[PDB]
């Protein structure tokens, strides 16, 4: 698939207001995803006895991680598809050292699409979303795609 630049103009448009605060984005989308769906949480040791909402928004863990996921996958979106190599590291320890379906991926784009949602409102109508839901089913496909090649699930 391909997205055309229109399409890429409204999700970077929506990514440039996440980025005003990316530790605050972090946070809500990993807890959007732990209390939707608790079995994700056991994939990280550091901070998987956490027990409550509370826990996890006091958790500076938790707040370094966000930052991290948002900042690798925002690295990605502004290649506007071109973004292989940025794939490449992130698939292989995905794979093979963490192990995480890409059932799990498609879990975290849910709650990335909530919290933008919620948050941005007038930036992140239908058309924004659909162009942001494009961009993260290309990313899975693709990363579907090197899982494949590592020797990893489908
Ligand atoms: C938008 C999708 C995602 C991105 C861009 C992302 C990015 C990252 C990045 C950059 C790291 C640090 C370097 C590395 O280990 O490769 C990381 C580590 C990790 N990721 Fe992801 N990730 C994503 C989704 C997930 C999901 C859905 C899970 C589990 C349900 C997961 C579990 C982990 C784990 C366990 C680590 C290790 C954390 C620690 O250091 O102990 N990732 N991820």
């Amino acid at each position: 698939m391909v997205l055309s630049e229109g399409e890429w103009q409204l999700v970077l448009h929506v990514w440039a207001k996440v980025e005003a605060d990316v530790a605050g984005h972090g946070q809500d989308i990993l807890i959007r995803l732990f209390k939707s769906h608790p079995e994700t949480l056991e994939k990280f040791d550091r901070f998987k006895h956490l027990k409550t909402e509370a826990e996890m928004k006091a958790s500076e863990d938790l707040k370094k991680q966000g930052v991290t996921v948002l900042t690798a996958l925002g690295a990605i979106l502004k290649k506007k598809g071109h973004h292989e190599a940025e794939l490449k590291p992130l698939a292989q320890s995905h794979a093979t050292k963490h192990k995480i379906p890409i059932k799990y991926l498609e879990f975290i784009s849910e709650a990335i699409i909530h919290v933008l949602h919620s948050r941005h409102p007038g930036n992140f109508g239908a058309d924004a979303q659909g162009a942001m839901n494009k961009a993260l089913e290309l990313f899975r496909k693709d990363i579907a795609a090197k899982y494949k090649e590592l020797g990893y699930q489908g």
